[PDB]
């Protein structure tokens, strides 16, 4: 995934990557939505 962004000149925005907002609980303080985070890859759509 980084280098297919490096080649699309999106460097800078994987060095922004950071845990979303939704997935975090507050960003004042370090809580994270497990439940959640089961949930988006349980609904990942692979490809064949």
């Amino acid at each position: 995934i980084h280098i297919c962004l490096i080649k699309n000149g999106m460097d800078h925005m994987y060095h922004s990557f950071d845990v979303p907002k939704c997935f975090m609980g507050n960003p004042i303080t370090r809580d994270i939505n497990w439940v959640m985070f089961r949930e988006f890859i349980n609904s990942l759509p692979g490809t064949d």
